[PDB]
């Protein structure tokens, strides 16, 4: 949806992502190293793949105040994975993620999802 | 969907939900204290609210083979929140989550989602 490949090492891509997100009000709350946890649990050897859970507290608080169960679809995931041409960054589109909800609830959340999507697409565009 | 209210405290509910998930092959990879992070960032007191990222490594590994970009949807969120009549546990239903995905990936993903959902609803039933 929002996808970009960077010619950058993993650590470089990850620092540039954290920095572009922080410019737009999104902090990183969680991180899962998917290759390291598949190794530890299953003995599998997979290429680099991280999932970062990023969040703007103001937009999150607003969404959770309107619809408390919306925590099931937070935070916004950012994937960084090894690609041929370097590291691919993928960012969850909030508008797309709210489509699991009834249409009336998506209307009720639209201003927040739009604001989040605009800040996220801005971060991506600066990578 | 998938919710139960526990006549219990938040730490009784957390110790308990983690035990019931473990029984069903789901471990907790991440956790966000929503009330403490919104207080920290925004200065507002909010009611107890936790987001636990639960994962079964074998099911996640197969999901990632069907669709490499499914890391944007993982792991499976479990909410514990102060509710009206106790602490409400909500579990993201894998079947609903996958609906956001391209039509083309749905059939291949259906049996991993069915297996996840049966394990989760089992864990929820034992609380
Ligand atoms: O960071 S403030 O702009 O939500």
């Amino acid at each position: 949806g929002m996808r970009k490949t960077l010619k950058a090492t993993l650590a470089e891509a990850r620092a540039q992502v954290e920095a572009a997100l922080k410019e737009e009000g999104f902090g990183i709350l969680t991180e899962i190293d998917v290759a390291a946890t598949l190794k530890a649990k299953l003995g599998l050897e997979k290429p680099p793949y991280l999932i970062l859970g990023a969040c703007n507290p103001n937009l999150a608080a607003r969404a959770l105040e309107a619809l408390p169960e919306i925590g099931l679809l937070l935070p916004c995931n950012v994937v960084l994975r090894e690609a041929e041409e370097g590291v691919e960054v993928l960012i969850q589109d909030p508008k797309e993620m709210f489509r699991v909800l009834p249409e009336a609830t998506q209307r009720a959340l639209a201003p927040v999802a739009e604001e989040a999507r605009t800040r996220l697409s801005r971060a991506l565009s600066r990578l």
